[PDB]
This record gives C-alpha cells, sequence and structure tokens, in this order.
C-alpha cells in the first residue's frame, strides 16, 4: 500500500476519482478486515460514549454516509460522516482537490458537495439499529453538519440538520470552518456564534432522549487569538459539548514543495499537523480542559496521535494520511500509538489526554 499499491492508485487517477472509487470499494467491505485487536489502553470514555480506540476517520471522506461499516471494518474507533448539507448540492467544478506528494499533504476546494439532509438521513436509518449495536459496542457515529451555498440564514441550515440527523447521531459537529463555502468562516465570530450555538443546542436539546446527540464545534487551524478566546468563552457559557480542532488550513506554511501548492482551499496533512496540535493546545488551556477535544489534522503516526492527545485532545481524527497510506495506516496509528502509551508511562490514553499541561 504505502510503496506498492496507493502509488499506483494515485498516479494513475486524478485525486476525486480516487477517493470516489475507495469509497465505493470501502462501502462495499472489500479490504481486510483490520488484524489489530483493540487493546483495553486504547478505549476512551467522553462525549457520553465509549470509544474502543481513539482514532476515528474526519470528516469529507465519506460525505453522503455511504461506508460507515467499511470503515469501522477499517479499525476506526469511530466515524464522521459529512459534511451534510440541507439541500443537495454539487460544490465547486472540477478539479477540486489536488495532492502535494512531496509535502505529504493535500489540497481541497470541494465546496460542501452533498446528497443533502434527506438522502443520508435514509441511508442512515437503513442501518440504524445497527449503528446503535455499534456504537453501545464502543464504535460511535458522528454526523459533520454544513450549509448551503445559496442559504439566507446559515443558523437555519444548522439547525435543519439538527432536526433530521440529530437522532441519528451519537454527535454532531457544527462545522463553521470550511474555507470553500464563502462567509462560513465568520460564523466563527462571538456574536454569530453565539447565536448560531445557542439555536442549535435548542434545537437538540428538543430531541427525544435516546436521540439526543453531543454537540462539538469544528474550528479552524486559522483563527487570531482573539477568535479562540471567543470561541473558548462561548462554548463554556453554552454548555457545548467539544470541540473539533481542527478543519484544514488557508495558509500556505513555508516550505511546501508540491508544484499546486497555491491552488485555492483547505491544507491538510503533515504541513497542517503542528498548526492543529498547537490549536488543540491553546483549546485546551483557554477551556481548562473541561471540554472534549477531537484533534485532527496531519495524524499519521502514533507520534502523531499522541502529541495531539498530550496537547489536549481526547480522540483524534485522520483523513489524508489514508489518502497517502491507504488502510494500513489505521492499524499503524494504533499499533503505534499503544507502545508509546507503555513507553512513556501511561496506564492508557485517557491518563495521556492534557498530560502536557501539567508538566
Ligand atoms: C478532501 C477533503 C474533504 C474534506 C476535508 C478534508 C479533505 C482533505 N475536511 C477536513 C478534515 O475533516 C480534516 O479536518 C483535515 O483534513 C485535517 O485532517 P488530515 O490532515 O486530513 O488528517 C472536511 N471537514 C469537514 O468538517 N467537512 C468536510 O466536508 C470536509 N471535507
Ligand atoms: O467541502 C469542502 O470543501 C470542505 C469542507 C470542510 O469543512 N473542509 C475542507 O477542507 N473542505
Ligand atoms: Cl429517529
Ligand atoms: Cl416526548
Ligand atoms: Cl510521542
Amino acid at each position: 500500500y504505502a510503496e506498492h499499491l496507493m502509488p499506483t492508485l494515485q498516479g494513475l487517477l486524478d485525486p476525486e476519482s480516487a477517493h470516489r472509487l475507495a469509497v465505493r470499494f470501502t462501502s462495499l467491505g472489500l479490504l481486510p478486515r483490520a488484524r489489530f485487536q483493540d487493546s483495553d489502553m486504547l478505549e476512551v470514555r467522553v462525549l457520553g460514549h465509549k470509544f474502543r480506540n481513539p482514532v476515528g476517520i474526519a470528516a469529507g471522506f465519506d460525505k453522503h454516509g455511504e461506508a460507515v461499516d467499511g470503515l469501522y471494518k477499517m479499525g476506526f474507533g469511530f466515524v464522521e460522516i459529512g459534511s451534510v448539507t440541507p439541500k443537495p448540492q454539487e460544490g465547486n467544478p472540477r478539479p477540486r482537490v489536488f495532492r502535494l506528494p512531496e509535502d505529504q499533504a493535500v489540497i481541497n476546494r470541494y465546496g460542501f458537495n452533498s446528497h443533502g439532509l434527506s438522502v443520508v438521513e435514509h441511508r442512515l436509518r437503513a442501518r440504524q439499529q445497527k449503528q446503535a449495536k455499534l456504537t453501545e459496542d464502543g464504535l460511535p457515529l458522528g454526523v459533520n453538519l454544513g450549509k448551503n451555498k445559496t442559504s439566507v440564514d446559515a443558523a437555519e441550515d444548522y439547525a435543519e440538520g439538527v432536526r433530521v440527523l440529530g437522532p441519528l447521531a451519537d454527535y454532531l459537529v457544527v462545522n463553521v470552518s470550511s474555507p470553500n463555502t464563502a462567509g462560513l468562516r465568520s460564523l466563527q465570530g462571538k456574536a454569530e456564534l453565539r447565536r448560531l450555538l445557542t439555536k442549535v443546542l435548542q434545537e437538540r436539546d428538543g430531541l427525544r432522549r435516546v436521540h439526543r446527540p453531543a454537540v462539538l464545534v469544528k474550528i479552524a487551524p486559522d483563527l487570531t487569538s482573539q477568535d479562540k478566546e471567543d470561541i473558548a468563552s462561548v462554548v463554556k457559557e453554552l454548555g457545548i459539548d467539544g470541540l473539533i480542532v481542527t478543519n484544514t488550513t488557508v495558509s500556505r506554511p513555508a516550505g511546501l514543495q508540491g508544484a499546486l501548492r497555491s491552488e485555492t482551499g483547505g491544507l491538510s496533512g503533515k504541513p497542517l499537523r503542528d498548526l492543529s496540535t498547537q490549536t488543540i493546545r491553546e483549546m485546551y488551556a483557554l477551556t481548562q480542559g473541561r471540554v472534549p477535544i477531537i484533534g485532527v489534522g496531519g495524524v499519521s503516526s502514533g507520534q502523531d496521535a499522541l502529541e495531539k492527545i498530550r496537547a489536549g485532545a481526547s480522540l483524534v481524527q485522520l483523513y489524508t494520511a489514508l489518502t497517502f497510506w491507504g488502510p494500513p495506516v489505521v492499524g499503524k496509528v494504533k499499533r503505534e500509538l499503544e507502545a508509546l502509551l507503555k513507553e512513556q508511562g501511561f496506564g492508557g490514553v485517557t491518563d495521556a489526554i492534557g498530560a502536557d499541561h501539567r508538566r
């Protein structure tokens, strides 16, 4: 895979075609069931759920909820689908995703291509009780909500997503951090965020108890210090259940080598890694370690995962590493993380969460 398979599928196909085929293959279960059996050391209890291991698939890989079961088979401890927008929409014109192999990075400007809430609702309903069992067995499901390009009331878009997919999700994500929808990231500002999240939480609280998900906010890696302070304040004021830290970056860190480095879009993978880790670290401090963080950005190894956990993440996610290393990277991250936890004297993941802040 890392050397023998992915280079062929990568070089042979443009990245979007490769992704579509990967989703299809995954959905059909055409991957070996992951051999790595999860150690008890990797179990995490957070967000009202048991997570058999802390390595999830980040939003964007399975935008429309087509490959959830195949992703659990790949070894992910939790699956996040989306972003899902209220109405179907096509996203931006192609090409809209670009590989930067020399940087182990991707730039994407999909623009919330989405089958829409109704289609995803019916897809998740078809496996709703299967998911209930998976969740009880430590394999929760997150649903990441977006807003339509032409929406005239962003908060209502997210409210609709809460109402339609909230009952099918263990947690929901208010994605206010895509770089590829005009104006979306302004919803991270204090006043807009408070109003938006108040409405989202009211809608969530109006769901029946067994259908009431945790609500997390997914934030950018490009926030000012003021933005981060404001988000932390709003999250604590409103009782937001957690943060996902981070989405892709609109920055272009010095040193990128890929020919496509100046394409518009969000940058993911290795050049984002430490920017994301530092955002986790700051958000954990600003929330006094009381707000669960799902850490994401440039995770391709156990060390990458543990750095985010020690910075304050209770769980991590990855996407871009899968595009370069294929399915074996999941077990690799988990095996490496277990080894490092043992080496560094942690009894398990839980003991390592935020450990850097206690040094
Ligand atoms: C092609 C593609 C598409 C998407 C994403 C990424 C990529 C590469 N990401 C962001 C993703 O969830 C994650 O936050 C970043 O990509 C950082 O993680 P990695 O560096 O990829 O492990 C993303 N995030 C989100 O909240 N909703 C989405 O629809 C998408 N779509
Ligand atoms: O659909 C996309 O363009 C997209 C959404 C998002 O939240 N993040 C990202 O990098 N791309
Ligand atoms: Cl329901
Ligand atoms: Cl009722
Ligand atoms: Cl480490």
